[PDB]
């Protein structure tokens, strides 16, 4: 499953694009919106996002 909407969590790790179908916005908010949508061009980016999620894991729900 590639269903990283946890990057969309983005609590403080900006890089383009956000994510996919996922309900949470940047920073300033919470969408919910097929951001998949990518660029091509910056994804190598936003793929460092992914590493946010080990940034998320920490934390402590």
């Amino acid at each position: 499953g590639s269903h990283m909407y946890d990057n969309l969590y983005l609590h403080g790790i900006e890089d383009s694009e956000a994510g996919s179908a996922d309900s949470y916005t940047s920073r300033p908010s919470d969408s919910d919106v097929s951001l998949e949508e990518d660029r091509e061009a910056i994804r190598q980016e936003r793929e460092q996002q992914a590493a946010i999620q080990l940034e998320r894991a920490k934390s402590k729900p």
